[PDB]
């Protein structure tokens, strides 16, 4: 550890060639995404054999005995898999293969072609249905499988196809279809758009086609489904239905996907993945262009996966809310009212979609601003939902196990967005992100703009490069520390890497080396000062030191005890080094501002030292007043935020994020730090807990701890709003302040009074700064 460990590190990723390579990857990714965000190559999604077979059913509008879209028949004939099924070869899902295969078999029979394909397809369906022994063998179900498959299978039965219609599993599916259809408000199908519109081809005996046009999408589709639209067309001859089918054929050529368009969801998924991989800083232009498009279509009623959906989609809406707010767009959590029954109700469609919607709702709820009760309500509901989902058999299907769904849900629930280490979350996501991830709707599908090898290649390389740069900085840090004189204060533990981690895990960009270096120096100094005032120093010694603090005179130190003479000299040097660097970056005088900051901090320590000497227990009000100042976060934060390469802070701009006595970023960070610290420790003078109990002699320790949290929770919401709020403060500065708070909140998370885990701190340093990602 310390000097020896850090100087033993020899990372290859520091060489310029690695960054040059990453820049090639960045250019390649910009070119890849260009059609999606700026061109007309939006909605890149794999073929749906199931839907393609429905489109193939449509007879020629000229009345001749052939398909209107004969290229779809040719596609089907040429794309059977080796086992006789149709679907995506890389991923096997039973329900997907069963549905697509029966769909293709029937249309080939309709047109009296592909006799060999039909024979092989029928064998696949029969063969595989007979392997289903019980419910737990069925695996994950494609959208509305229970509704559609019995219907499609009855079509086959009327043609007397050699399939096992009398299997228990078949009877069970009909039972499930009945239980789904029982909750159906049929009269409302025609009046209120609903998820069932995605699958009209499965409920043909129920739908009055003469009334169904009222809920058609503006593009002519029925909830973006080619199959459902093809069905309505064949029953109605509706011109707009045909226009939709034509538009999809024009786009894809000789097949159709199971959803179209997916313009909103795809854009959001692209952004979400780029952000989670930690590579977002390379794609500011593309992220803005993507989210600007989503925002244009953002409305009070929510959004669907495609901009023309006549009903909103919780998955896409919750994802949109979070990403838009995170990128400083003005959105309101009142959009979630669109998904309440009159509270929430999502849990009706297919399982992966429902789980995804709730994961997204859970994540969105954590970005709550003050007074947003609906998001507190959303958090509760989603948490309960996800905990229940963990106990469901569907969660442990072969398909879900292969994708580690249970693990993903568990990780989400144990993870607080506020109490996260940003660099570590990106590192962890690089280990979970799948270039070949397969999604489920009417069929299994992929979105190559979202899931691809280039994203991951860049994610791993970029992480390693940044880390190697930090490793060189840590050599500088430990080298400085060794020669600084600070190690002479043997009453204080040496922790330079812990303090470097506090800033570097959130403010990681290469250009902010000076910020990280100066922040670390000040944090090292402060830990000595803290131990001196609250432990080592006598009140009479501290009175002397505090007088020297007022004087700003090196010559005055002749009065101090030897250890204080040295301490004062180091303190004086660090303060003025930071100030010179700040003045250089900011182009204005800042020595006076820094000096006032330091004296307020240390005068705060001295007040505390007087209390200790007198065994005085403050009121909670006086404790918090003192604590916001004496905790030292304000002056530490200032020692980094004013020296960020290229980030100009006028006095006016600075006062927006730093202003003692006001609820701005540095003040809220100070309050959060003080109180989070207390909740985590305090059990291991007097803390906020103990002060509250003096104020309330009859209250229990339990009530006391609850009270401290009642102060913390609102503070965290304010911190979030202050961070994300639109203003003219350089965003890099606000992010630096916010990210230091997030890393602090990690150190103090799950406050039970027990104390901070030293082994976990070391583990965070190992993961973040020491161990690279394997390439
Ligand atoms: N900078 C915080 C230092 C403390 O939390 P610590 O207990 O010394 O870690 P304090 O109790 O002095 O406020
Ligand atoms: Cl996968
Ligand atoms: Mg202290
Ligand atoms: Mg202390
Ligand atoms: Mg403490």
């Amino acid at each position: 550890w310390g000097y020896d460990l850090v100087h033993s590190l020899k990372s290859p990723y520091i060489d310029s060639s690695y960054r040059e390579r990453a820049e090639v990857l960045v250019s390649e990714i910009k070119a890849m995404l260009n059609p999606a965000i700026t061109g007309d190559g939006e909605s890149m999604i794999t073929p749906s054999a199931y839907d393609t077979a429905w489109v193939a059913r449509v007879p020629a509008i000229d009345g001749s005995a052939r398909p209107q879209f004969p290229q779809t028949v040719d596609w089907i004939l040429k794309n059977q898999l080796k086992d006789g099924s149709w679907g995506i070869q890389s991923h096997f899902l039973l329900s997907d293969r069963l549905l697509a295969t029966l769909s293709c078999v029937l249309v080939l029979l309709k047109w009296n072609v592909g006799d060999l394909q039909v024979e092989q397809g029928i064998e696949f369906i029969k063969s595989n249905l007979e392997l289903v022994k019980d419910e737990t063998d069925q695996d994950s179900l494609v959208t509305d499988f229970e509704i559609i498959f019995p219907s499609l299978l009855r079509e086959a039965q009327s043609l007397r196809l050699g399939l096992p219609y009398d299997l228990p599993y078949i009877h069970l599916l009909q039972t499930k279809r009945q239980e789904r259809l029982a909750k159906l408000s049929r009269e409302e199908i025609y009046a209120v758009p609903s998820p069932l519109l995605y699958s009209l081809e499965g409920i043909q005996d129920i739908v009055e086609w003469e009334r169904i046009m009222e809920v058609q999408s503006q593009d002519g589709s029925f909830l973006s489904s080619p199959a459902s639209t093809a069905c309505v067309f064949m029953h109605t001859g509706d011109a707009k239905c045909l226009e939709f089918l034509n538009s999809v054929m024009i786009k894809f050529g000789n097949f159709v996907p199971c959803l179209y368009p997916v313009d909103l969801l795809e854009r959001l998924l692209i952004v979400d993945n780029i952000v989670r991989l930690g590579i977002y800083r390379h794609f500011e232009k593309e992220i803005k262009e993507a989210l600007d498009y989503v925002y244009r279509h953002w409305n009070e009623r929510g959004i669907g996966w495609g901009r023309l959906n006549p009903i909103a989609d919780l998955e896409t809406t919750a994802l949109g809310f979070r990403l838009l707010r995170l990128h400083r767009y003005n959105v309101s959590p009142a959009i979630f009212d669109n998904f309440k029954d009159a509270k929430f109700i999502c849990s009706t469609g297919q399982f992966n979609k429902d789980v995804a919607s709730m994961l997204n709702l859970y994540r969105a709820s954590q970005l709550a601003f003050p007074g947003e009760n609906i998001l507190d309500e959303a958090k509760s509901f989603a948490t309960k939902y996800l905990r229940e989902a963990l106990e469901k058999s569907e969660t442990s299907s072969a398909w879900n196990n292969k994708q580690n769904l249970s693990q993903e849900i568990k990780y989400a629930l144990k993870t607080s967005w506020h109490a996260s280490v940003p660099r570590v979350e990106a590192k962890r996501y690089c280990q979970v992100y799948r270039p070949d991830y397969a999604r489920i709707a009417k069929c299994v599908y992929k979105l190559p703009y979202v899931n691809n090898e280039k994203f991951l290649e860049l994610g791993k390389l970029d992480f390693n490069i940044i880390q190697s740069i930090h490793q060189e900085e840590m050599k500088n840090v430990t080298s400085w520390f060794r020669d600084s004189g600070l190690p002479l204060f043997t009453f204080a533990r040496e922790r330079p890497l812990e303090f470097y981690f506090l800033v570097a895990a959130g403010t990681y960009e290469p250009q902010y080396a000076k910020c990280r270096f100066l922040f670390t120096k000040v944090a090292c100094l402060q830990t000595v000062l803290d131990d001196m005032y609250d432990t080592y120093g006598t009140l009479d010694e501290l009175k002397l030191f505090t007088e020297a603090v007022r004087r700003w005179d090196l010559s005055f130190t002749e009065n101090l005890p030897d250890y204080m003479k040295l301490c004062y000299q180091i303190y004086y040097d660090i303060v003025h080094e930071v100030a010179w660097e700040a003045e250089k970056e900011q182009g204005r005088e800042l020595v006076s501002f820094f000096r006032k900051g330091w004296e307020d901090y240390l005068l705060g320590y001295y007040e505390e030292a007087e209390w200790l000497a007198a065994e005085y227990v403050p009121t909670l009000d006086e404790y918090i007043k003192n604590g916001i100042t004496s905790i030292g976060q304000r002056i530490l934060l200032l020692s980094g935020v004013l020296i960020m390469d290229g980030q100009l802070l006028s006095q006016e701009a600075l006062e927006k994020v730093d202003y003692p006595g006001r609820r701005v970023l540095t003040e809220l960070n100070s309050l959060i730090s003080r109180l989070a610290d207390d909740t985590k420790t305090y059990k291991a003078l007097a803390s906020s807990i103990e002060c509250y109990m003096k104020d309330h002699p009859e209250c229990t320790e339990e009530e006391a701890l609850d009270h401290i949290y009642s102060i913390l929770e609102p503070a965290v919401k304010e911190l979030t709003r202050e961070f994300l709020k639109p203003d003219d403060v350089p965003f890099a500065c606000k992010k630096m302040l916010f990210e230091e708070t997030r890393v602090t909140m990690v150190i103090f998370k799950d406050g039970d009074g027990f104390g901070v885990s030293k082994l976990e701190v070391k583990d965070h340093i190992k993961e973040c700064l020491i161990e690279p990602l394997p390439l």
